């Protein structure tokens, strides 16, 4: 099926952490940028507007862009940027299958870096693994790092010199994230991404994961794993059987990054919530304001198309 | 079969390196913390009692706590923390197999990090694979990094602020690691860990290694590296034949991981020493005093059970 | 059969970025160091003349080195180091197959952090795979990272204090690195090395990556990726099959890794560049000065022996 879409580029500010508030590029004005989700095969046009004051581009990563090289967003490569105010058109087949990706290409150490300009491109098989077919539950995970002393200040970061002194998953640190509710029985579909410029290493409490792709392509040989090592560029599905009720932590096992300007804990963490637990009242979590979408997971189940998300939209000036 | 343990949090000093002595919080008052080695399906007791100014935890890392997630060890999620001077038990069913670890889960960043709270915990498969059944030493070599600067002080360290400086295996820097001594034959298990906020890239000369296991789970397709790269939290079993006598280093290839103090060498560097290869006079480790069990392999030929090294052991 | 040939260390400069110029030891006066092409089973005796103030050994890194442990190139461990105007002979046997390397094993964390002492060591098996035999084009990439600060300093640099702030494959930083020049139906083998202490996330834009070995040898289940992690001391070697024309840069995708000196872009890219594919006037690398064996790939047509390439020597 041919697939339009209208996405922006945006200067809004989110709230990565507590008392941290970040000045990004945001697709559609939110990070991540929305879910686009389609069906192997399909012609895919993105029509992107560039609201902000800098140059941009989209990169689909993963994409193979086969005849449409053009599309493929690469500045003084295969495009020009698109300057400010500007726009551009991508159009390409999604022939290439499973958990993708698109970010800007423009100055990335910067605008994939530290601003956001990053977000999920989900294409679905024709013919699905057996047992992507059990899936209950899909959940996108995409980690970056935060470089505190440029939050406020396009045009710098994203260096060796820099210190990454914040960390999150979609774009949230610990305890502005969000738990992964589940109950027993559900078969937990997670995509993990290196969105930022950083390495994390997932560790599941109280579940073993089986690894079933990497960069969005099935393995002929899954493999079990409790700590799944994710840099960037990459992508690693995984599968959780959630047969074993508790609360359960799951985190980036890198020491330095479950804090959050030098303090703990904070950074990737969520907790694997099983429905039927009684809750203790010295449980960190109880009574969140809960997000049932915070890793895409209702979204995921809407159909095709493309999905922005009110808990991750920033502030206009 | 049901196996209960006692199990000490002690604030302890010990050396790392040449001029690095760290103050830790040493289960059982060493780093690494005892080895626990059970079989699958065993029902695991094991008190814990703080001896310590600050609150910890132990998570058993890799254990699924089936049936008993409020010993899963994390506060303010499975559990309120052990405090000061306080004690707690935890009980699990070991049903997961292979080589898993503990560490403290109260302000990870530091006290995993940089204060030794870790330790390993073997679970023996009652049907362990075919390449098992043929070996004749099993090695744990845990790597960490540690940040002088905080040394001395609990309650610092730990932060992408913090300058990471030393390097070791099993809480020591090279040159007081200890040699693998191994003899023409040996099928050497080596179970590698991440224990501490670094990368390491282990790499065995002489030698290519099998890997076997992910996290202590069997790979269906097993594959040859030189070089294993092992992040936090991580674990990776391999196989070497030591089929080549001589005396082969094997040691982190992470250039900046070979320094200790700014400077060469240093960091997580052993020798791959056999039996009956002539000693020159020249050779680092000449005349070494030897320690046997560096890499637990005594301890773990002796059974189930929890086992201190007195090697390991820091000063009050 | 025998292969023997005569290898020196020297002082020189080499060019990593637009305005740096870095003080390196390189093998022959050049970064990469030469090629070593040789047959599984070859016969390698290698003499080596060290032509710098300073002493330097030479390890063969995934040569076995078995029943010759004495040339493994380890100083206190194998030998002791190759003084400054002395010379070492080398004698090993390849039966270990693929892509393996060599570099200085005295100082490492500067030697080979940042001071070039490197290149690569490929052993061909007599056993290739089938897709092996499909292959067009031979691609050799290494990578590694410098520090500015050091760059006219020896006997400085590698440690955590440093700060890496220059990325290259093959020594060069983008814009001087080169296309990978490729037409439709080319069959393309690229080996990565992780020749320096960095980590690389190699991203190839317009195709899948198939990775076929890890370290040298062939894996049982080799996997499609689209982004390929390169550690210290790892090789990975991986096809791709070039049918899909147009100009597709390949990259690390570390974020700061693409940059030179804190400036964007730089680091380690090139650009896949089809035949006949049309170019626009504001491409930038329109009017390159182009050189067919930046990646080695002419060198390794050319049989076996050691080989050097002009465009990586340094002046004295
Ligand atoms: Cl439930
Ligand atoms: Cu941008
Ligand atoms: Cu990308
Ligand atoms: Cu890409
Ligand atoms: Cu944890
Ligand atoms: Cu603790
Ligand atoms: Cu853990
Ligand atoms: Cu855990
Ligand atoms: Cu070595
Ligand atoms: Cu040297
Ligand atoms: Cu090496
Ligand atoms: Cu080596
Ligand atoms: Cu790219």
């Amino acid at each position: 099926a041919e697939r339009e879409f209208d996405m922006t580029i945006e200067e809004v500010t989110i709230k990565v952490a507590p008392g941290l508030d970040y000045k990004v590029f945001g697709f559609n004005g939110q990070v991540p940028g929305p879910l686009i989700h389609v069906q192997e095969g399909d012609d895919v046009i993105v029509n992107v507007t560039n609201n902000t004051s800098l140059p941009h581009t989209i990169h689909w990563h993963g994409v193979h862009q086969k005849g449409t090289w053009r599309s493929d967003g690469v500045p003084g490569v295969t495009q020009q940027p698109i300057e400010a105010g500007d726009s551009y058109t991508y159009k390409f087949k999604a022939d290439r299958i499973g958990t993708l990706w698109y970010h800007c290409h423009v100055n990335v150490n910067e605008h994939v870096g530290v601003r956001g300009m990053w977000g999920p491109l989900i294409v679905d098989p024709k013919q699905p693994l057996p047992i992507e077919k059990r899936v209950t539950k899909d959940v996108i995970m995409m980690m970056s790092t935060w470089e505190s002393a440029v939050a406020d200040k396009y045009g710098e970061g994203g260096t060796p010199m820099n210190v990454a002194d914040y960390f999150s998953v979609n774009a949230k640190s610990f305890p502005l994230t969000q738990p992964l509710r589940v109950k027993k029985g559900d078969v937990v579909k997670i995509r993990f991404f290196g969105a930022g410029g950083g390495i994390h290493a997932m560790h599941s409490h109280g579940h073993d994961m089986l690894v079933t792709h990497k960069d969005g392509l099935p393995l002929d040989s899954p493999y079990y794993a409790d700590t799944v090592l994710v840099s960037p560029g990459e992508r690693y599905d995984v599968i959780i059987e959630a047969d074993n009720p508790g609360r359960f932590i799951f985190h980036d096992h890198v020491d330095t990054h479950v804090t959050a300007g030098g303090k703990h804990p904070g950074g990737p963490i969520t907790v694997i919530e099983y429905d039927g637990v009684p809750v203790d009242d010295w449980y960190v979590w109880k009574d969140k304001d809960y997000d049932p979408n915070f890793f895409y997971s209702e979204s995921l189940k809407q159909g095709y198309g493309m999905f922005d998300h009110d808990g991750f939209k920033g502030e206009f000036e």
